[PDB]
């Protein structure tokens, strides 16, 4: 079943910002309770603020969200030091986003979470930027395993994200996160694979039906799991019955269980 | 690349039922029409008639259709004989809808269209249609080997699964794409066609499960389709996964129906 990774507590969404700015307690843990209710696994939490004050809104963000959901937390950092340093405020083991094979993502997050419950998404991408291929994601996806591997981490614990682009940018974006995903998956079958929506579908227009589409495919590509918006009513119609299409959903019980609970469905 | 066989124009739709019973020119007209302009590659017509009229339904659903558009006739019924006495009031080659291996079908439509047609040919026999995969495929095998025996090439054959409901078999889409990755396997050159509406019989929004049946079924591998293109949320999920598979150079049809206002809101 599809594992889904709430994505709306996030400072680059105005109204998120907004709230972080205004300490809008309420805002926040509306948007915490009804992902939850609408079935994510980990609520994401991003501050999206300048760097020097990154720490200090992730703390707020993780306190409130916690107060109101006991769904695990999703830190969402492109700062590793900033994750240390928020870790123990997580009330539960949850979800680390992300490493990377930049840098020292790897050397600082890994020891901080080895030994321990916490799972990780490791972006497919090194100190030269995005791969121009599929090859290179894949290359890299082993490399991240074998590091993780030095720590004790298994493929389990492991989410790997292929960073789809854009398919305005390359038609073939679709048909290259597959592939990779069918490579990643052969050669690891324990573990992860990941993906946000958006990215596909920036530089078209009605860019949400692009988006479900792309979910649509992208699970029966063996997408395990994603970070997205459980509160698009139409996007959570579409992954439930691409949950029953790939026989996942016995008897379609959840399915109906969602439409007679007006989960989805009008309106 | 999905080839879309315009499912409107039929006999079991009650308003067609009314205007076939009416004599209501102006309806058939209009179905054709925008079929057509909404990309329907062939327009299926059926009468759904008492079988003693049909033959006189079927000719002037097709003069109808025809004087208004020059988009091939899809020609719908179950009764060969029927085919057989329409198929001369088609001014230009369509398709055949369809021939299986039950009682004598292959037998009369087979003679009718050799050395001229392409044929829906369904995977069912005297026994009914079967629900598992290698059944299924061996009927292919059968009907591709005896439109063979009438110079029939593969590229001119659509072979329809008949998926079931999902709700009946939770594995019916697994069981479609399993069944299309070995009949193309054996048959390079052939076409997998299917409807869209059996899946979805037994579950709530329909249209929902419908058309992520239909995103599927295309990355599966189907070639052709009978559906309702008049369907905006459906064209929508067809164009969309069209560029998704790679088959939108810049994602050019996408963004001009979305321009025309083809797909999205109506405004
Ligand atoms: N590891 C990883 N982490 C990520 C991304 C990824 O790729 N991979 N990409 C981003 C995923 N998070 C978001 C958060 C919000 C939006 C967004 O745009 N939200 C709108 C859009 C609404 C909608 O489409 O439903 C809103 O109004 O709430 C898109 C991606 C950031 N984190
Ligand atoms: N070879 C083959 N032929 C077939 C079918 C198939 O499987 N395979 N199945 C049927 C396909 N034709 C239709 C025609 C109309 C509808 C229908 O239900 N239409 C509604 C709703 C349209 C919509 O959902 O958008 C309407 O109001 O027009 C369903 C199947 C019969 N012909």
């Amino acid at each position: 079943m599809l594992i889904i990774i709430g994505e709306k507590i996030n400072g680059t969404i105005p109204s998120v910002k907004k709230a972080i700015e205004a300490k809008d307690e309420k805002l926040i843990r509306d948007l915490a309770l009804r992902q939850s209710e609408a079935g994510a696994d980990y609520i994401d939490v991003c501050a999206s603020t300048s760097p020097e004050l990154e720490v200090e809104t992730l703390q707020w963000l993780m306190d409130i969200v916690q107060e109101a959901t006991d769904t695990p937390l999703c830190i969402d950092s492109p700062n590793p030091r900033a994750i240390q340093q928020v870790l123990l405020y997580a009330k539960r083991p949850g979800l680390i986003n992300s490493v990377s094979l930049e840098g020292d993502k790897c050397e600082v997050i890994f020891p901080l979470i080895q030994g321990t419950s916490w799972q990780v998404i490791a972006l497919t991408c090194d100190n030269s930027g995005i791969p121009q291929d599929v090859q290179s994601r894949v290359e890299i996806a082993q490399a991240l395993v074998e590091k993780a591997q030095s720590y004790d981490i298994a493929q389990e614990r492991i989410h790997i994200d292929p960073l789809v682009i854009a398919l305005s940018a390359d038609n073939g974006a679709l048909l290259k996160f597959a592939e990779a995903t069918r490579q990643i998956k052969a050669n690891y079958p324990m573990i992860n694979v990941t993906s946000g929506l958006s990215n596909i579908s920036f530089g078209m227009p009605l860019r949400k039906v692009v988006n479900q589409n792309f979910l649509t495919l992208a699970m029966f590509a063996g997408m395990d799991s994603a970070i997205l918006d459980p509160l698009n009513r139409d996007l959570l119609a579409a992954l439930l019955a691409t949950e029953a299409l790939l026989g996942r959903d016995k008897h379609c019980r959840n399915f109906a269980n969602a439409y007679r609970k007006n989960k989805i469905g009008p309106l």
